[PDB]
């Protein structure tokens, strides 16, 4: 599984017809602007020098979302840089992440990798944020067995698990299962960090994290989560174009390596109504010359600047348009009803549970350690568009130079303001005066700056989320202005995903359920 | 699996006498106007001379459509420069591909690698074409059981399947089918590109393919389809007389290395009422001195010569009487009704989908990849007639010098006319005058070439194909003037042929069905 | 189960809310284009004076074959003279039949007992044929369970029986079925007329039968006939709209008392492929004041008068538009193929088994003892459509007066003439003179009577039937000009019954069978 690395399209050709390689198959890797992993082989004797350049003759009139009413022949283009070797049956495999397009090279409009490619290459035009470094924290279930149905008079589900103690199928049944005992199970939202009698996966997590260190995919930490078989993978951080790249080889990877141990794997939110959801946490940074663009080497903003409260409230502002992609399935907004260890609130916070952003108060003096951790996102959408809208939402926050929100950190339902921003920063509307008990962190004599701390925060209320998929559809048909700066979202890209998702509100809902016997009945 | 070859017919008798080789068996190919496999085994050591000039001898009087009022004994002629070395219990085999002969010599006119033989060597001799190189893609289902009957109470059937999630039989009686779980399993029409955790069979695909390479049948590209559990193989272009050599031998390949694998892979024509069927795209292109008979060296015709619309024109007017040939079973013609990636109209576009002959838009300019993608053949008919009645029905579109058609993009059912065949190619019947909005490729002021743009086509309603076996021997029996030239098929021939199939639909719907027992009781 | 006679809607009423009668509920019982029993259930209460002259509300938008675009709501008449009370779970019920109409008591051109009564009181309005006694012979096979399905993986037939020989499924699984022995079951086509060991269902003739009589049904024969499990019921003659009314309440009355016994009753043409179809044979004779229409009191034209062979030529030439009405399912072209005891010529004999009208030699003196036995219709269709069909065709046989055929009656493959026919009846084309070897029934020193003996007769060679619905519609489609005659069949009724047919063959065609699982693999 070693990886491989290359700087011009010259260098695959020289790398595949060397022998001592004995690369035999060369795959190509596509993805939707909805989250799927496709992949065709190719054999090696027949690559010529012609067929890199020009694509791969592929025909995507059956992908979702990617054809066009005549244009039935697509290419596949072939893009260097991201590659890695595999070892299936005795023979080698390079995997090369490819896009797709046009007839005469024009950039697809469909194509979820070339509109990251868009707006990376967007943003380092304007002599801001040359790079941008994104962390993620993928969370996932280990299921073993999974049956449903979807006949009129049979529908049914049947999750079968070995850790969790309230599932009461039996494992006999399945033909590795050898005792079903209770005693060494998990119950529920108590198995935050558990070990080897009760996690029962602990084989497949080394085998996981074997096979990503290999590929220079390297991972920071790993721990089971607060559910019943939910575990957890941080990653290092990476370039935001080879970020999303090593999110769909992960998943892939997560997939083949828990399926040959005869588990599933799962990157739903909320299955299990009873437990907890699964999120990404995408700790967010820009980078100037090698330095931070979310630093100022001062104190009483956290030695943050300006320049990052705009990132912030770029977010928040066009939060509800976001959702239409970040999370972008009927099961993700069954993982914000309950708001227990949810977000209810629209605002960003440095400890309240309830915030949407949230800030890092580890390493405050360090300004490597800076970062935005935006918890809204789900893994089942595809990651090219959303981090390409989260940046393209919060590059409209540094251009417009609107005013910030306050922090608001609440302790119950009383929001409170610290006192690094109790000093000058909002003239007008002072009704949070009551709410100023906060010591924070230690500083004693301390200094106001004076240009930092004008009004430039607004002290309104902080808005909600919305809820439901008919509420963020109609968000982002009445907020998509921030992404077709530079025509990287088209007005017709847009029109043709709210048609998509629409089609499958009502054919969800057409469907009567077991709860509607229960309660009419 | 290594492949050997020869250049005479001593030459066999030096290789296969040399104790270096251990050559044990020697194995011998034919194949019936239907699509068939025989194979009879012949030791090294009785060998002779003699038997290589002579033929062995054989009793055809038990298979299908090869049985002579008083001929009750052939011979079989062994063919050179077709052969391949296996090891099949640790024994060396040589595998032939043979001929079926009278007494005298003469060429048997019931024996289809004999027609390919005479229909390559009657082209060359014209100074057209020495050279037909044709590709081929071949689409199969890849089951794990199937279980059928036809007793007058008991009728079933029962297709046991591993990817599929409507297939709702259960393989635990099944004596490696371990955890039947539906959360890997592939929905319907849904599985374009897939992977390693829904395509249950990739472990087999490599294992081919490595048996193709070998044998130098070399693959050019592999994947899913879309449906559940069907696959895709895609050849190196070869000789026309070696590529029906190969589909036979790809064939039983594919099912002998599936079935090692206890599993069944099939070539119907849509089994799976509600999933795709399985089709032959035929790759055409002539040559002649190393030369592409399909091109020109100049644009408005795409760099095309009259000689390939002529030989596109030869196909499209005969094509219900190919029909009899490349899809001749009653299965077929289930592939044809519902419309949906079929073809309806009997014409030539670049991007409809409802036609039957498809032009390349792929490299254009490009001389080598010149072709004609015909795709209404399928692989249970022999492949030797296929390929031989469809050279003879594009070589009478050379000879004969009528017009050719338009080629008529269709955007919806409003059939265009592309802007290189809107200048000057039809003087009379100006119908489609307001059907003329296309832009093409980018092509600024244009050069209007005189004599290539006569009045040269001709503009009429695209025909339809024939539904059923019924229309398609029928129209063979008032179109079978193309295929008697210098008495290739013979009268008798194409007599017995359709006597042949005309027992097969009679005894076909005898048959009492279940559909019959649902809608009329 | 008594039968019980009116005059007069008002001695409806009167009858009704009598209390000695004891009558509770009033059902109607309505029929289709196609043949189906419709019924709906009224309480005596609630019917007032008024809701007889009206109808009774009625919703037909669900009903196959009964729609108009805008009429929604459409009523139903309340038609006497043909009406039987029941005793169900001791309640009184009437069972009257009942047309529909529109809203202001026009006849509805989609009733076909609408349709028999307006082509019966067509043919009385020219002083030809004021009554029309048709018979009829229903066959019937009596199943004791059937299980099919149409999954695309799971198709299957289970027929279960318990006279047949050959059905070798097991009965002890059925939870009257006692000991399963080979020794009582009656093998194939070897079951004419049995007994009581092997006929397993007579106690429930005798109930049938019972009730067929009580209702004044009365009937004339029973038997089993050649089949394992084919039953034989033969009717007395009644008049044309009796008659149909009579075989509507005979087919449920047969389905219940089946079923009642717990097993299944069909009237299939052509269920389980190796045994024999089911018929109905259609006794028609006219009358004209008591007298029969056809006979003439002479002989030599078997006391015929051509007034009767104008009848059945108007059926000959026409019989390939009724066969759209009189056998339209798929599965009635599968009681045709084999020939064996069944129509492959289109003529009219005495005794040729390939004869579609037979002629009675039974009692040839007698007038009473005269018609005309139709063979080709089933039982499948509705039959007011198939009976008014008959009439309108053998109608336009007398008007036209054009040639009838000779009656043909062939040994083996020669078709001989009769010495009755051999005597003066065709000028031109003799043609069978070598074949006149008959002696035919005792006649010495005969009399060739002179206006009779004309030409009269064309010699023609008799002609086939139609094969399958493709070649009846569009026999129905030329010739549709004998049924418009009065309006009686408008062009809307037959256009929409042959678009409706359409649809059924499109959809037969798709489905996958499991002979194509055995032939084409």
């Amino acid at each position: 599984m070693k990886s491989v690395s290359f700087s011009n399209n010259a260098e695959l050709y020289e790398y595949i017809k060397d022998k001592k390689n004995d690369v035999e198959i060369v795959a190509c890797i596509i993805t939707n602007l909805l989250g799927t992993y496709f992949k065709c082989f190719f054999y090696v004797k027949e690559i010529t020098l012609n067929k890199l350049e020009s694509g791969f003759s592929f025909d995507a009139s059956s992908i979702k979302l990617c054809s066009d009413t005549e244009v039935s022949d697509f290419f596949i283009k072939v893009d260097h840089s991201t590659c890695y070797l595999e070892e299936c049956d005795g023979k080698n495999i390079l995997n090369i992440m490819c896009d797709i397009k046009r007839y005469n090279g024009f950039d697809y409009y469909k194509c979820p990798r070339t509109i990251l490619k868009k707006t990376c290459e967007f943003v380092k035009n304007e002599g801001i944020a040359d790079k941008v470094c994104i962390g993620n924290e993928l969370e996932f279930f280990i299921f073993d067995k999974v049956n449903y149905s979807l006949d009129e008079y049979n529908t049914y589900l049947k999750v079968y698990d070995r850790e969790s103690f309230s599932c009461k199928n039996d494992l006999s049944s399945i033909y590795e299962y050898l005792i079903n005992d209770d005693s060494k199970k998990v119950k529920k939202k108590s198995g935050y960090f558990t070990t080897d009698p009760y996690d029962t996966s602990n084989i497949i997590k080394l085998r996981i994290c074997r096979a990503l260190n290999d590929m220079n995919i390297n991972v920071q930490r790993y721990h089971h989560e607060v559910s019943t078989s939910q575990h957890e993978i941080s990653l290092k951080y990476f370039d935001a174009l080879t970020n999303a790249d090593f999110l769909l080889i992960t998943k892939q990877i997560i997939k083949t390596t828990v399926s040959s141990f005869n588990r599933t794997a799962t990157f739903m939110p909320k299955p299990l109504v009873n437990d907890n959801g699964n999120g990404l946490h995408c700790n967010i940074s820009l980078w100037k010359n090698n330095k931070n663009i979310f630093y100022h080497n001062d104190p009483s903003t956290f030695f943050l600047s300006k320049e990052s409260f705009y990132f912030m409230y770029g977010i928040v502002k066009h939060a509800k348009a976001l959702q239409a992609f970040c999370n972008a399935t009927m099961n993700s907004y069954k993982r914000l009803v309950p708001g227990f260890e949810t977000c209810q609130k629209l605002f960003y916070s440095f400890g309240s549970r309830s915030a949407v952003i949230r800030l890092s108060l580890i390493n405050y003096s360090n300004p490597s350690e800076k970062r935005i951790e935006f918890r809204l996102p789900d893994c089942a959408n595809s990651p090219h568009l959303v981090m390409a809208a989260i940046i393209l939402a919060g590059y409209d926050g540094i251009k417009s130079k609107e005013q910030p929100l306050v922090p608001f950190e609440s302790k119950d339902n009383h929001f409170y303001i610290s006192s690094i921003f109790s000093k000058y920063v909002q003239h007008p509307e002072n009704f949070n005066i009551l709410t100023h008990a906060l010591e924070g962190y230690e500083s004693l004599h301390t200094i106001n700056e004076s240009p930092e701390f004008k009004n430039f925060f607004k002290c309104e209320e902080p808005q909600g989320i919305s809820f439901s998929l008919v509420e963020s559809l109609d968000a982002l048909e009445k907020d998509h202005a921030f992404l077709t700066v530079n025509n990287i979202f088209t007005e017709e890209m847009i029109q043709e995903y709210i048609k998509f998702k629409r089609e499958e509100i009502d054919a969800y809902n057409k469907y009567v359920n077991a709860y509607d016997y229960h309660l009419y009945y």
